């Protein structure tokens, strides 16, 4: 329903998500849709970008409100007849000193980081146009958390045949295991945030197969990635790189040139793919 291509980013009123929309408004040939769960916060962000010559469109979106997601679909369907670029950026993390009980932190982090991300995908993947790109912003914390789980769990996540059903099952188990205070007897990592990123990353793998299994001819590319340690409300003030820089790999994955057929279903960090599970080569100078 449109010959104009369109890109969309979740949780983009601030942080990396915001940075990503800026770069797209600059490097993407078509409309860029900035979304946010709060309209005021979201429109303000749009206004700020207009002050740079950029002109992105706005639309409300809370990836936790299934009804909010469906409305976006409607918007897209009618306005563009589909969607070309999707970047699942939105997320939360409970840091140190936050009183929230552990099992609750588990449940809420999972609820939006995995569940939310998945509900956006199941609803928008059908709308991705051929030559379309999908980027899921994960974290290397997922890999760290992956290596802390028991070899039995690691094997299940690293599987080539794991299903979307089994993945959703493992994520849910993790939450039940923490409420019942046994997740360690079950060989799980203590990192609720990390475990959710595992899910996002494995989910991307699974999605990559389904796409080539159900739409091989559509040349769609999908990958998960880590933007690095960045200065945001989530990253903290010590973070070495700024949002402008952090949005580099994600944007790169979003603009992969037409007909590339790779990378696909890969974990990308700093524009380079990284074997799933393989720990990070180095790490920034520590300034405690
Ligand atoms: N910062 C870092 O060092 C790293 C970040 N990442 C990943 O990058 C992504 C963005 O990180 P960062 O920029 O620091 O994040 P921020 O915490 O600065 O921003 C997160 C954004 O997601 C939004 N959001 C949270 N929950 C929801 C929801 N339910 N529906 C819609 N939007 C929501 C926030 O909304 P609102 O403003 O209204 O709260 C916000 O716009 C995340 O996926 C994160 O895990 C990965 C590795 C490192």
């Amino acid at each position: 329903s449109s010959n104009t291509r369109v890109a969309l980013v979740t949780g983009a009123n601030k942080g990396i998500g915001f940075a990503i929309v800026r770069d797209l408004c600059r490097q993407f040939a078509g409309d860029v849709v900035l979304t946010a769960r709060d309209v005021a916060r979201g429109q303000a962000a749009v206004k700020q970008l207009q002050a740079e010559g950029l002109s992105p469109r706005f639309h409300q979106l809370d990836i936790i409100d299934l009804q909010s997601i469906r409305a976006l679909c409607d918007f897209l369907r009618k306005e563009y007849g589909g969607l070309d670029v999707l970047v699942n950026n939105a997320a939360i993390a409970f840091q140190l000193d936050n009183p929230t009980p552990f099992h609750i932190q588990a449940e809420l982090t999972m609820k939006t980081n995995f569940m939310g991300t998945r509900n956006v995908c199941t609803e928008l993947l059908p709308l991705i146009k051929p030559q379309g790109r999908v980027v899921n912003v994960s974290s290397t914390e997922g890999v760290r958390a992956l290596n802390e789980c028991s070899p039995e769990l690691q094997q299940k996540f690293k599987s080539e045949t794991i299903t979307e059903e089994e993945l959703v099952g493992l994520m849910n188990k993790f939450v039940e295991d923490t409420k019942n205070g046994v997740h360690r007897k079950e060989g799980w990592s203590d990192s609720t945030y990390g475990v959710t990123k595992i899910g996002v990353s494995v989910l991307s793998r699974i999605y990559a197969r389904k796409l080539r299994e159900q739409r091989a001819g559509d040349k769609i590319l999908l990958n998960a990635c880590c933007p690095g340690w960045v200065r945001t409300d989530m990253g903290g003030p010590k973070a070495p790189k700024s949002p402008e820089v952090g949005a580099e790999t994600p944007v790169y994955l979003a603009l992969l040139p037409s007909d590339a057929e790779g990378p696909h279903g890969q974990f990308v960090t700093d524009k380079k793919v990284v074997e799933w599970g393989v720990p990070p080569e180095s790490y920034p100078w520590v300034n405690a």
